[PDB]
């Protein structure tokens, strides 16, 4: 079926839980061995959110390759993301080194550092510009350059140094900063001018490694802002715009990391993201 036509046919029939749970008992199910493994134990935030084997992301030393992230390969839409966890004090320094590694331009962060009354990670880069971080586990020096504070987001200017050779590069920060502590937004409208001015930046497009992205799990959110990302952009490239369908867009990317869309709230606000989002992408 049609997206906004099928869409409005789950609401009036109530039954977005069912195909919610339809999705979770056709998702792949793949080995993640590694992510398992006493010694990766304090490298994991949730014992249930682990990287499956083949597609995990592995870091360049020999001791311990490991960290809790995710490449998702989407073939048809010609786009790469990696998704991962919010960094935990024992983290941040692969983080880095992990934004080093795959040449990414960006950071898409969809937390805040305190949500709930609790920790949901590290507080991982710097706040005050002659307040430099430095991560001696993976020799990274970071900076922040300027930082630019709007009503739903912030974007800020970091310069990440490789201490080992002196190189340095400019890495772009966003932070979407007013997801509700619980539920999904009421209007997609915020979250998709955030999609765009990621968009716009550079950091998604090819000459550049994947842009890493994290929530908390990095699952929930953060699988959000791929699906709608990816569906959009197969309606700009098909010649049948309606022939995109959002559940196997979604089933595919479920091959690449386990729980994408944790809710049915995320999966219904995902498919209002895709539906306002192709009307103003035109035409
Ligand atoms: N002095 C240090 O141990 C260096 N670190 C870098 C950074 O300050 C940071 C930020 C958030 C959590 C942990 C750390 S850290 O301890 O790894």
């Amino acid at each position: 079926m049609e997206m906004e036509k099928e869409f409005e046919q789950i609401d009036k029939s109530g039954s977005w839980a069912a195909i919610y749970q339809d999705i979770r008992h056709e998702a792949s199910d793949f080995p993640s061995r590694v992510a398992k493994l006493p010694k990766n134990k304090n490298r994991n935030r949730y014992r249930d959110v682990s990287p499956f084997d083949h597609s995990r992301i592995k870091l360049h030393q020999e001791d311990n390759d490991y960290i809790n992230a995710s490449l998702i390969k989407m073939e048809e839409a010609q786009r790469s993301y990696i998704l991962t966890q919010g960094p935990l004090p024992n983290t941040v320094g692969h983080f880095w080194e992990m934004v080093w590694e795959q040449k990414s331009r960006g950071v898409v962060m969809l937390n805040r550092v305190m949500e709930k009354g609790s920790l949901k990670c590290a507080q991982y880069w710097p706040q005050k510009e002659e307040k430099e971080m430095i991560f001696e586990d993976t020799n990274l020096k970071l900076t922040l350059i300027s930082e630019d504070i709007k009503s739903y987001y912030t974007v800020r200017q970091l310069e990440l140094e490789n201490l080992t050779t002196q190189e340095t590069r400019e890495i772009l920060h966003f932070h979407y900063t007013t997801w509700p502590d619980f539920g999904v937004p009421e209007s997609p409208a915020s979250f998709l001018n955030f999609l765009f001015k990621v968009r716009e930046s550079g950091s998604l497009s090819p000459e550049h490694g994947p842009v890493v992205v994290h929530c908390s799990a990095g699952i929930g959110r953060s699988g959000t802002f791929c699906l709608a990302d990816t569906c959009l952009l197969l309606m700009d490239k098909r010649k049948d715009p309606s022939s995109v369908d959002i559940k196997k867009v979604l089933l595919e990317m479920r091959k690449f990391r386990m729980g994408l869309i944790q809710t049915a709230d995320q999966l219904r606000f995902s498919y209002l993201a895709v539906i306002e989002g192709a009307k103003f992408i035109m035409g």
